[PDB]
């Protein structure tokens, strides 16, 4: 199925942009409280 | 449902992306300042 | 159609997390001059 | 819209996501050798 094989592709592009997101807060709290 | 789930995630990350990017925004003016 | 409105956001949120990223980079690289 | 349409920009996603990954290990990696 292409379709699903596709949102499949989309749930792992949307884990790896929650954990991207994290790390970069991360960052962005470090350069605030230097 | 999973489309309408993977919906509600990517709005999540659209809104924590918005809120760092103004956090940015503001770290630089500040850092400008000094 | 529920998949293709969620690939369009997808693509929203990688143009801001690219737009997030950029900024972090040079926000660091300010903070270590200034 | 075709469902080729949709598979073609998810596969343009992943490749731009995966240089979005590679950007933040790179911050990561130089803000931890502080």
């Amino acid at each position: 199925m292409k379709v699903k094989q596709l949102v499949d592709k989309v749930e792992e592009l949307l884990s790896k942009n929650y954990h991207l997101v994290n790390e970069v807060a991360r960052l962005v709290k470090l350069v605030g409280e230097r």
